[PDB]
Formats: structure tokens, C-alpha cells, sequence
């Protein structure tokens, strides 16, 4: 469908914000054993893949929050001087720019025509 063409574009130029991979797995407990006592939300790129991948976003704000969760969770868990925290300043602030012009977009020329855009930007 249309609405998983554009979150789909979308989540790909997201994950491009996050080039280490920060993001792109669940927090492992192992690694991590007190996560779950500051965190009662995890969320991560590879679990909204799947919800995408089964069309689980009803449009493109509940797909905006999943991604808040990935920001908001990082920089609620880890200290400020942490590489962990820079990286979720960065995925914030670029992927925001990206989420932004994704919703002016579909408001602005339509769902089919923002996916059209969305999967070959012709500039930034």
C-alpha cells in the first residue's frame, strides 16, 4: 500500500541517521540488566520494522511515536556524556527534519504523490 511505501522510505532514511546501529536492535538485558528499571518502553528500528512490515501504523503519527520512544528512552537511560546519548541527539534532530517534511508532504500534495517524493528526493 501507499501508507507502508512512505513509512517504509521513511524508516530506511531514519536507520541512515543511525549509522552505528545505535538504534537498530532491541536493548539486550544481558548487556544491559537494570534497562527495564528506568525503561518501561523499549522500542528499537528493527521491532517498527515489523510492526510496518505488518501494516501496524495507522498513519503517520503513531509511526512519530514510535520513533520518540527510541529518543525519548536513550537520552531517559543513559548520562549525557555518553556516546549513546550524543547519538540520540543526532537521530533526533536529523530524523526529525526528515519526519517534518515527510508530514508537510502528505498534507500538502496527497499519500501517493509524498511516497513518489519520499522514495527519490531530488534535493534536501
Amino acid at each position: 500500500t501507499p501508507l507502508t511505501v512512505l513509512l517504509r522510505s521513511v524508516l530506511d532514511q531514519l536507520q541512515d541517521k543511525d549509522p552505528a546501529r545505535i538504534f537498530a536492535q532491541p536493548v539486550s538485558l544481558k548487556e544491559v540488566p537494570d534497562y527495564l528499571d528506568h525503561i518501561k518502553h523499549p522500542m528499537d528500528f528493527a521491532t517498527m520494522r515489523k510492526r510496518l512490515e505488518a501494516q501496524g501504523y495507522k498513519n503517520l503519527h503513531e509511526f512519530e511515536e514510535d520513533f520518540d520512544l527510541i529518543i525519548d528512552n536513550c537520552m531517559k537511560y543513559n548520562a549525557r556524556d555518553t556516546v549513546f546519548y550524543r547519538a540520540a541527539v543526532r537521530l533526533r534532530d536529523q530524523g526529525g527534519v526528515v519526519l517534518r517534511q515527510a508530514r508537510r508532504e502528505v498534507d500538502s500534495i496527497g499519500l501517493e504523490e509524498a511516497s513518489g517524493l519520499e522514495h527519490h528526493h531530488h534535493h534536501h
